[PDB]
DNA sequence: ATAAGTCACATGGTGCCGAGGCCGCTCAATTGGTCGTAGACAGCTCTAGCACCGCTTAAACGCACGTACGCGCTGTCCCCCGCGTTTTAATATTAGTGTATTTGATTTCCGAAAGTTAAAA
């Protein structure tokens, strides 16, 4: 069942209570990011911890924007999330837009 | 027979070994006590409130009604993905070095405090 199996895992990584992406990339993604900000000269460690807590809000914020822009595709009467759509609804939630 | 003497006996006491029983030192933060000052207050006066009428006619609400407008309608286009598959790169292990932090001893730093006075509607 597509449909079935599809949903029961929405509901079991909805009830999941832990971070879900891939970590060694993140951790490598968050690291060049802040090589690329620093400079020639000065570079900056990062430890478990700070990353940690980097990855939940990064997670949290891309969960409540996922429902979101869910939301508004579901207001377009599909289920299809777009790049409008989606960027709409960041947009509208107003930061970083 | 008995003062000397040997002797064993009997009790003394001196020495060492745990050990259970008091003790000693320190730091928490309480509470005890005490200055000095925020706090509530002591007559108070007047502010902008908020009625309290007393008008007017500018909004406004309904009376009419009308295109605009919606809202499902409907062929059909399309696209998302449910997988199925090869990839594919995400594991998650050791690692020592290379600063990263780091915590002592100062050692200057500097602005709160105490005068002294500049300035200030």
């Amino acid at each position: 069942t597509p449909s079935e199996l599809a949903l029961y895992e929405i509901r079991k990584y909805q009830r999941s209570t832990d971070l879900l992406i891939s970590k060694i990339p993140f951790a490598r993604l968050v690291k060049e990011v802040t090589d690329e900000f620093t400079t020639k000269d000065q570079d900056l460690r990062w430890q478990s911890m700070a990353i940690m807590a980097l990855q939940e809000a990064s997670e949290a914020y891309l969960v409540g924007l996922l429902e979101h822009t869910n939301l508004l595709a579901l207001h377009a009467k599909r289920i299809t999330i777009m790049k409008k759509d989606m960027q709409l609804a960041r947009r509208i939630r107003g930061q970083f837009i």
